[PDB]
């Protein structure tokens, strides 16, 4: 019998009202005697109709695959909604339900520092800028660097943290080439968070 | 003497409600002798006082470099409206000012176009995905890459290039590993622009 799986928005799509969020119903493993498969939508238990699903598309292990999805206004996802996809077909015997929504808990607003970098780092090369990120929940954050202008390629980010008190930190750090950073580049670090005033803030930093 | 330069908002500030938009008054060549500058800003004719001035930096030339940073509304900027930095040191004959606007000019709006990578291209370990952005004015826009909610590393985008009807467009160019982009991956290029419809658009493109 079939398989669902339900796949959550990603944190910047509920972050800005620019873009559109959207939760993601799967169904895969369905035969090929009834490959027909009905959706259903919950959102907080009442029905929902303005899902797009579309058509459905054979593998290459001879089954068919699929995939219901519902856009969300941002507000009802952040303000903790259930959605619910229940799908129905002809092999199964009782329809198979999935539940997901935004992580609970408490929000708690981040606070965002930019350190340079070490002196004993300017010996070198290339050189790291960093970015802490602390006192935030729930974990679901985004973290990207630009320079007048445009996105930074070469950043890594650390994992979210438990800190001592129940909130998490993170660290990103961006790498640049040395000469970039002597000649006074004004480098930004931007964080998006349910926490913060319009989700987003920006810290700079330069020479 | 002193030379003054004045920086507009980054585009992608102007055009996201959540992001916040600053015009940047930069002061160089400042003397030792007479190290004191002070800022007057005016919009539209009329003075201003948020404005937010960063003490004097020396530099290595052993001039001074003194900044002054003013937040903009989105809506007076998208408008039209004139921001007016001027610049009073007591090593100046008169006081000197400069002046910025958004590009004047009839907005068009820009479309989107995302181009797979040529049949030759598989020969290589990298491909490149082509975003055309074409017939677009005034040429303030921004352009990223991104795959499964994540921004895309490489890509670079050429700046706006006059066409023959009196319109920009740009290229944006995305490197991805060739197993990536045979996989099935998702990639999507997203646009911010005054004439977009929620100043935003997004389009993907995946074999
Ligand atoms: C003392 O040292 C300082 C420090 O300089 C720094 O250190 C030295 C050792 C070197 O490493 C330098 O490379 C390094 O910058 C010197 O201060 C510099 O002084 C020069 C000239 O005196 C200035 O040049 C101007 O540069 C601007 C662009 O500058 C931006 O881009 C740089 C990126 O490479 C960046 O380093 C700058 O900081 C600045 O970056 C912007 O910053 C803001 C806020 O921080 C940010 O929001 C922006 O996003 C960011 N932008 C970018 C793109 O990064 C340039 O625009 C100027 O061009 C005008 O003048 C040119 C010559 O006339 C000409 O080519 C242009 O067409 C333009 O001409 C004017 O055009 C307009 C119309 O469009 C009109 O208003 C005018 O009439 C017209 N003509 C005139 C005459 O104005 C110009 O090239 C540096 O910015 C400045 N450095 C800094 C950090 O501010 C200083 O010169 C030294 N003293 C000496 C040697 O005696
Ligand atoms: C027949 O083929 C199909 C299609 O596959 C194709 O053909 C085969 C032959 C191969 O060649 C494939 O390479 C080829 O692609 C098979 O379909 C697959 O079926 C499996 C399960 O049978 C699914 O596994 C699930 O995977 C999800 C994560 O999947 C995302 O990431 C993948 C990259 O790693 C990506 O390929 C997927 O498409 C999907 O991508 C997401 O897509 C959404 C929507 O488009 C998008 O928004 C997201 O951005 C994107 N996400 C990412 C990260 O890219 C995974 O979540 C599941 O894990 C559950 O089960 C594990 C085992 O128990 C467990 O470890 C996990 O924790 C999780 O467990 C559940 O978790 C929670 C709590 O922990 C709870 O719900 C449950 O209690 C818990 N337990 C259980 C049991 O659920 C899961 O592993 C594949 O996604 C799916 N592939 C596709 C493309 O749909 C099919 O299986 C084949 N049939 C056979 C072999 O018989
Ligand atoms: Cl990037």
């Amino acid at each position: 019998g079939p398989s669902v799986f339900l796949f959550p928005p990603k944190p910047k799509d509920t972050l800005m009202i620019s873009r559109t969020p959207e939760v993601t119903c799967v169904v895969v493993d369905v035969s090929h005697e009834d490959p027909e498969v009905k959706f259903n939508w919950y959102v907080d238990g009442v029905e929902v109709h303005n899902a797009k699903t579309k058509p459905r598309e054979e593998q290459y292990n001879s089954t068919y695959r699929v995939v219901s999805v519902l856009t969300v206004l941002h507000q009802d996802w952040l303000n903790g909604k259930e959605y619910k996809c229940k799908v129905s077909n002809k092999a199964l015997p009782a329809p198979i339900e999935k539940t997901i929504s935004k992580a609970k808990g408490q929000p708690r607003e981040p606070q965002v520092y930019t350190l340079p970098p070490s002196r004993e780092e300017m010996t070198k090369n290339q050189v790291s800028l960093t970015c802490l990120v602390k006192g935030f929940y729930p974990s679901d954050i985004a973290v990207e660097w630009e320079s007048n202008g445009q996105p930074e390629n070469n950043y890594k980010t650390t994992p979210p943290v438990l800190d001592s008190d129940g909130s998490f930190f993170l660290y990103s750090k961006l790498t640049v080439d040395k000469s970039r950073w002597q000649q006074g580049n004004v480098f930004s670090c931007s964080v998006m968070h349910e926490a913060l005033h319009n989700h987003y803030t920006q810290k700079s930093l330069s020479l």
